[PDB]
């Protein structure tokens, strides 16, 4: 099945594009291929500085008739440093103005971190802490609802967001919308099966991100563990006759997932989509499931000291 029931009463594609690193001249043309080829979630941010060239793909795949709005399901995230009741308006018009929307299928906060507002994404002090907002995770929520309430997006979420945190919503004051959707960091190396289990638990749809490991990522050392190389992966794709990828992209699929790898490559964009036409078996999925080490791609150091960093918590 290729799309999962939401708590908001919307169906959300399993698998999705993502975005981050994607640079905004390839941006474009991998969203249409994406797109052509049986795309229909495409995964994006305002801090990923891209948004306007995911849009330009979307609107022209919308003009061409190559697929319905409705037939689309696009998510963005609302950046640290709009954590502010007074910001959260704007600052989904810019990222809805950018994709050439009227609305989102989904909107989530970021980070449960807010920082000082300004034209920096990374406010830091001089010796580089970076600077919170003294806005918390509630006020946010409440805002987050606004934005349903007004029609600009039809389900609201959280992302990186621990169990205590997550669990902060849930009990909140006079809640009005649950969280859809919960986006965290999640592989064979972070298998997360204690906050997964408790979001599901909920009704809280998780979408892991990071699927492959993000060889990309800008802070890579050499030294860091590599899912694509790692043998024990390559060999349980070999006997399905399938590439480390397609392992790794249907692995959280079968753990009732959402997933979002990356590419701006037009043959991996396609052969990461096929991946509806084979299981894992059980004994697969506990053997990834072994594979956990606790390694994060995404945990920035300048960022430790903030009130509300969601990974000092066990969960
Ligand atoms: N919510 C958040 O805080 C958060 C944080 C991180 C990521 N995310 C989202 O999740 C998406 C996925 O995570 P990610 O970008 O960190 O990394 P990822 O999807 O794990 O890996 C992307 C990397 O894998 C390569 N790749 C893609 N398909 C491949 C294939 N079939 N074979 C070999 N290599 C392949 C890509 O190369 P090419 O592009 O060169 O093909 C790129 O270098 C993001 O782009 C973003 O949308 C959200
Ligand atoms: O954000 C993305 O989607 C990808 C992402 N991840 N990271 C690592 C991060 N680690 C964090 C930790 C917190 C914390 F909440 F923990 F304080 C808050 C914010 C961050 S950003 C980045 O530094 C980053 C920079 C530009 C664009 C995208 C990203």
């Amino acid at each position: 099945a290729s799309r999962i029931l939401l708590n908001n009463g919307a169906k959300m594609p399993i698998l999705g594009l993502g975005t981050w690193k994607s640079p905004p001249g390839q941006v474009t043309e991998a969203v249409k291929v994406a797109i052509d080829v049986g795309y229909r979630h495409i995964d994006c941010a305002h801090v990923y500085q891209n948004e306007n060239e995911v849009g330009v793909a979307i609107q022209e795949k919308l003009r061409e008739q190559v697929v319905k709005r409705e037939e689309l399901f696009i998510v963005s995230k609302l950046w640290c440093t709009y954590h502010e009741k007074g910001l959260v308006k704007g600052a989904c018009q810019k990222t809805l103005s950018d994709l050439k929307l009227d609305y989102l299928d989904l909107y989530l906060i970021h980070w449960p971190t807010g920082f000082k507002p300004g034209k920096e994404f990374f406010p830091l002090d001089e010796s580089g802490n970076v600077v919170p907002s003294d806005t918390n995770i509630l006020d946010t929520w409440a805002a987050m609802e606004e934005l349903v309430d007004e029609g600009l997006v039809k389900a609201i979420g959280i992302s990186n967001f621990n169990h205590l945190q997550v669990e902060m919503i849930l009990n909140k004051p006079g809640l009005k919308y649950k969280p859809a959707v919960n986006q965290i960091e999640c592989h064979p190396y972070l298998t997360q099966e204690k906050l997964i289990q408790y979001c599901q638990s909920k009704g809280i749809v998780v979408t892991a991100y990071s699927p492959l490991g993000s060889p990309d990522r800008p802070w890579a050392k050499p030294e860091d563990p590599s899912l694509l190389e790692d043998p024990r992966i390559k060999a349980i794709a070999a006997k399905h006759n399938k590439t480390t990828a397609q392992v790794l992209i249907r692995f959280p699929m079968q753990r009732n997932l959402v997933v979002i790898p990356k590419s701006v490559t037009p043959e991996r964009i396609a052969e990461n989509f096929k991946v509806f036409d084979f299981e894992l078996s059980s004994q697969d999925m506990t053997t990834l499931l072994s594979y956990n080490r606790n390694w994060r791609v995404c945990a920035l150091l300048s960022c430790t000291s903030h009130k509300d960093y969601p990974f000092h918590e066990e969960f």
